[PDB]
Formats: structure tokens, C-alpha cells, sequence
């Protein structure tokens, strides 16, 4: 058909990113669900890095990379705006997801590998952020955008992360979890795989 | 405080000289702080909290640290000339192009500034094989100059301080396409007197 192919994985963090980006664009996607266990003939060629979902083919072009994958998203279909406007505020928009990505997504690998030392450090990485949603819905944004994104994958396997939220802050964070999760376009882009992460753990 | 942009550059770095490249290219004027990893001033330290942090712009209120985030800021808030293309397509192909230089190619960079012998090899090896796009366009894969060649023209300068020489077939193109890079006046101006040094003394 002619219709974007999505090679994705059924658990992991950085395709359900790509999954709740097509989903805030409306667009309709073939989606092709890969496993460590076997990655398919048709995307081994396609992709040469070790690490092969995301990946997004359509036409001739060819995708990887998650964040390039949702900034061309963004690029071919504007409505509704994922990004800022200005280039300031596009600066700061890229730094927190790249931040997002180096600080606390590593953190997570571990936390799956049941490092409590990274545990510990995502629940007080996450709790800081409360005085942002005191000013902004968003992060940093009346609007949603890419930056929620990056957030609400990692904050909806909270309970599967083993962490739970209180003390100052939490209020504030549930709250923005509440606004991340009741989305039509978030509970759209779940997996089975992804939905049994909550109901479980 | 000051009403210009300040860079925290280094002397010899290879994000740092891309960086460099784009604000020639943009034409814009700038504090650059040079920076060693003997010693990372007390401002710097503030508004970056890892390890390396050079490249760094400071504008305003406003910090950036890596070199990609920076070069696109500069592209978006200097539109002229443009570095990136028009079309979503062609942007994430020069994403994904800029992506893989820095995967494949810095990666190795860094192994041959350290011991590796190899990694010496792989890096000729990687340039000689992306020989015949050079064939089909002025600049890799591109019909003007763009960021991409801002992630080549850093790389290529120091070929001969990688130890890596002209070799075989292909070569023709390779170079042809360095002496068009090399020779543009914004490149020459965002040399410092480091990486000027490591073309006559090697």
C-alpha cells in the first residue's frame, strides 16, 4: 500500500515515542513488530546499527534514530505543532529531550536490570521537575509537545520501574501524568505488551 | 551580560571547529572562550554539568551544549544562507547522513587520536568507499553547501594528522572535493592556529 511502514518493538521506550507521535499526527502507519529474539530479512538490510527499532520506511526514504524519525514527522506533518516556533525556544525544546535521553532513558536500562542506585536517582530526577508544572500544563509549554513525548513513556512504566511517588512533588507530577495519559492520541499507541505494564506491576 | 553571543570553543576540537564553521558561514560575529581540559572556567561550569562540555553557546539567558543542537539553532535563528534543505525528505536523510558521520567516522577519530591502529584503516576504508556520491554532486549529496559538509570539512582537515592518505582509486574525487571545501573563505577564517598547524606539520 501506500502507506508509511514502521518497524517498532513492542516494549521499547524509544518506539512507543514514534507510536504516540503518529498518533498525535492522526496519521494511519503499517506497523511491523520486531523482537530480539528475530529481526526480520526486510529491516536487517535496512537498518546496519545493532539496535534496529525504530525504524521508519516510506517510499525511498528510510529512517532511524527516534528523535530523527519524530522531527521529520513534525517537518512533513505540521498540524497539530509538536514543536515551538522561535528558534530559542526550539533550542531549549532539543536540549530537554536530549538531556531526556542521556540523564534518565539510560537510567531506565539499568532500572530494568533492577539497579536500585539508578532507581532511586529517576524518582528525585523526576520529583525535581514539580515547580515546572506549577507554571506550565506542559513541559515547559502550555502545549504539548515533543518534550511530553520523551516524558510520557518513561513516566507511564513508573510502577514497572518500581517507583513509587511521594513526599513534595507528587502531587504536582501525578497531576501532569493525569494530563500525559488521559489523552485519546497516548492510550491510541499503546501495545497489549505496553498496557500490561500498569495492570501487573 | 554582554550583547553579543559567547562560544566556549576548543583549540583542536572537532565539534568545537563545526560549530566555528557555521557561525563563519552565517557570518556572525562572536566571543569565543577557548577552553583545555587542564582547566574549565567557573562559568562554564555552571551552565554545563557534563564532562565535555565544549562546544557550548551561551546567548542571553539561553545555553546550548552539543554541536548539532547548536548548528541547527544558528541555521534557525540566521536563515542566510540556509545549511539545511527546504523538504522534510531531504532533512531527514542530512539528519541521518549527519547522524552516521558522527557514529561511524568521529567514533574512530577518536580511536586514532588515542593508540588505534585500525581504526586508522577503517576510516580510510569508509572515505574511499563514499567516493563515487562525490561523482554525482559538489557536496555531499547535496547541490550547495550544508551542514553535512560542516561534519566532513573538520574531519577531512585532519586527515593528515589521522595519518590517512590519498590511496587508489576514488581519491581523485575525494580530493577535488577537500580543495573546494578547504578553499571557501569561511572555513579558512574559522581555523584556529592549532588546527592551522596540523596542515604543514604533517
Amino acid at each position: 500500500r501506500s502507506v508509511m511502514t514502521l518497524y517498532s518493538g513492542k516494549d521499547d521506550l524509544k518506539s512507543h515515542q514514534v507510536r504516540l507521535v503518529l498518533a498525535e499526527k492522526g496519521v494511519g502507519v503499517e506497523i511491523t513488530y520486531v523482537t530480539d529474539e528475530s529481526t526480520p530479512e526486510d529491516l536487517l538490510q535496512l537498518n546496519p546499527y545493532p539496535e534496529a527499532k525504530p525504524t521508519l520506511v516510506d517510499r525511498e526514504l528510510v529512517l532511524y534514530n527516534a528523535q530523527i524519525i519524530m522531527e521529520y514527522l513534525d517537518e512533513r506533518f505540521p498540524h497539530p505543532p509538536l514543536m515551538p516556533v522561535y528558534p530559542v525556544a526550539r533550542g531549549t525544546s532539543r536540549l530537554m529531550m536530549y538531556r531526556i535521553e542521556r540523564d534518565w532513558y539510560s537510567l531506565a536500562e539499568k532500572i530494568q536490570k533492577n539497579d536500585a542506585q539508578a532507581r532511586q536517582e529517576l524518582k528525585e530526577g523526576i520529583l525535581s521537575l514539580a515547580p515546572i508544572f506549577a507554571d506550565t500544563p506542559y513541559f515547559m509549554s502550555e502545549e504539548f509537545s515533543l518534550v511530553d513525548c520523551y516524558l510520557a513513556p518513561l513516566l507511564w512504566r513508573l510502577p514497572a520501574y518500581g517507583i513509587d511517588l511521594e513526599g513534595q512533588g507528587a502531587k504536582e507530577i501525578k497531576q501532569y501524568m493525569v494530563r500525559l495519559f488521559e489523552r485519546k492520541t497516548f492510550q491510541d499507541s499503546l501495545t497489549e505488551e505496553e498496557k500490561e505494564l500498569a495492570r501487573n506491576a
